């Protein structure tokens, strides 16, 4: 009885920004059009991002009401909190409602809730807000995963596996909800790494139902969570940092983040798949947190992946940008929907075994081994 | 094979404040001595707190260097973060080293780390900092429980139970580390509830080793974690709130918080103990988060507990104050040490079954059922 994903749904705020137009908009809304060379640098970041569009509850109108958010380091945490702390459970509820509808069982059967966001902290947390918004049972067992950044979409699966497998009959609702409200800020020609965030980060929420021992008469498995690991990369201290400050969430990068991930990723593959007898990385299906396009390019190069292995991952990046923890969950939804639509033999692009990677601060790699489910 | 507590240790910062002297010190350091009636109110809060002393890394010297922290609502989150983000894993390391020493096994056998704090958020988190400070394996499986307030000492036991029981051979290190750096602030005669926090909150860290299937030749069980539940109290929305703002962590209370907990606590007892055939609440040993003295008084009254049932809980409150998540772990250490010293028959004051309560925002009650271990 492995933890099994039984439903997936997603949600995004209606407001959408076209990446091709973002450099003009961003340098206008931040009053930085005189920064002609930095605008060109940002234009190249956006072109290289391989993102077509991003959803953002931050509208021009809200930014106009919050000018300190358009500065690079304007005092603005309170304004960011006021917006984000409402948005996070609101967007998460939209995804959760759809996931519960697909699942088809009463919400009273939800025994556990995992909520995950890096978009703003509060007491009680977004898990409490979502519980009240959805009308979950007051006895729902909640785990609130705050501020773990971009690997946390795999973290919640690692958590959900132990929760559901140790508690017979349990059904876990997972909700990840992320947005750019804490990180949006104006440009600085001494903080280029902050510009990278302005080119990549986006809003989105994903919700899943997870449970061991599915009842085949009422539930439909999509993926089985076989194993889940976490590791810190050698000599990587300080590569990615995010600080929660009076100016909001500031982001700090070293140059060769992609090099660390690509140089170390095969060790996670070896540890996870050699015990199963698997060594051909093109023979498994892939879900890779795509928030750094260079990371996927370099992993693909390093391992010699066929250019289609990362297609669903890069697809979600193109249509949605870096939604932090939400991305890998969006990608799972994309994969199982595409495989059903195309008559593939399994929810894992016709393959039996799969890998799901989360990447983020540490540097941390989360490695989840999945089994697909046959499609008949 | 139940999750079993195998070692407990604690740590506090050296700087200690005597409660009898705190009202004079507090109104002097905050330049509020003209607030004679509010000082009398605060003096009564401190006298009624039943706290003798509290440990605090916040010294007079640090406060003198950070005058905005002595205002009621001075911009000061950055200053608070700069202090707290270093202190939290530092104090947690002191407790973890001692717990690992008591446990007696190599740190390479630690497979999971749970870190818990409400004293400040950062990316990577305090779990990462502690892992590097202690030299844990880079593959240690980490869970970072941020900002869950005062019930989170039971939350980490609920988490640790599922982690260790679902992973054969696993050994979990739990560290809770809390301090007053985010919440210390000057008085306001329109924010009386903030004064309550100034009378109660304290610094402390606790660390445990938890594992299922102890090896009796090298390990010594103290408590078994039988069950763990969480529930939200009816009609309690908004009773306790904490907001992370430009002025730090602000705390907001309604009047009858103790009434909600005492009125609802027996339902948690019934749900947890009736299935085991237990109904006499004086026949189990008690660990109760003591951070609200009125809560313990009213629970004792409501249930008719003999006046000694809460002795270890009130003892930790007297000697250490409200250390948030750390308290219930300090209390477990106190109980097992006292029972060994006094020749009691079990680590649970001679009784076989016990209850551990966490109380906090929601309103949330965490209910952990424990079994004691015989003492021979």
């Amino acid at each position: 009885g492995l933890a099994t994903i039984l439903a997936i749904s997603t949600a995004t705020p209606p407001n959408c920004v076209i990446q091709a137009d973002y450099p003009d908009y961003y340098f206008k809304i931040t009053n930085s059009e005189h920064m002609t060379e930095l605008k060109e640098k940002f234009r190249r970041l956006c072109e290289k991002s391989m993102i077509r569009k991003r959803h953002m509850c931050l509208t021009e109108e809200i930014l106009k009401a919050n000018p300190n958010m358009c500065l690079h380091m304007g005092t603005s945490l309170n304004a960011r909190q006021d917006i984000s702390l409402v948005e996070v459970p609101k967007l998460g509820k939209e995804a959760a409602t759809k996931a519960i509808k697909e699942w088809g069982q009463p919400k009273s059967k939800i025994t556990h809730l995992i909520f995950c966001t890096s978009a703003g902290v509060d007491m009680p947390g977004a898990d409490y807000q979502l519980t009240r918004l959805l009308g979950l049972s007051p006895e729902v067992k909640r785990m609130m995963i705050y501020q773990q950044g971009c690997y946390a979409g795999a973290t919640v699966l690692r958590l959900a596996k132990d929760l559901t497998e140790n508690n017979k009959g349990s059904r876990v609702l997972i909700v990840c909800s992320e947005n750019t409200v804490p990180t949006f800020r104006g440009p600085s020609d001494t903080h280029i790494d902050s510009l990278v965030g302005q080119a990549l980060f986006a809003d989105g929420a994903a919700a899943l139902i997870v449970g061991a021992d599915p009842d085949a008469s009422i539930e439909r498995p999509l993926y089985h969570i076989v194993s889940a690991s976490q590791t810190l990369l050698p000599d990587s201290d300080g590569a990615i940092e995010g600080h929660i400050r009076e100016a909001g969430l500031t982001v700090h990068l070293k140059k060769d983040v992609p090099a660390f991930f690509s140089a170390n990723i095969e060790k996670s593959l070896v540890d996870a798949f050699t015990p199963i007898g698997i060594s051909d990385w093109n023979s498994i299906f892939w879900i890779a947190h795509p928030g750094g396009p260079a990371i996927l390019d370099q992993v693909e190069e390093k391992l010699g992946l066929r250019k289609d292995k990362l297609k669903a991952s890069r697809h979600v990046m193109s249509e949605f940008g870096n939604m932090s923890s939400a991305c890998v969950l969006f990608i799972l939804d994309e994969m199982r929907k595409t495989c059903l639509e195309e008559g593939k033999a399994t929810t894992g692009e016709g393959l039996d075994w799969g890998v799901l990677f989360g990447f983020g601060p540490g540097l941390t790699v989360e490695t989840v081994v999945l089994r697909s489910v046959p499609i008949e």
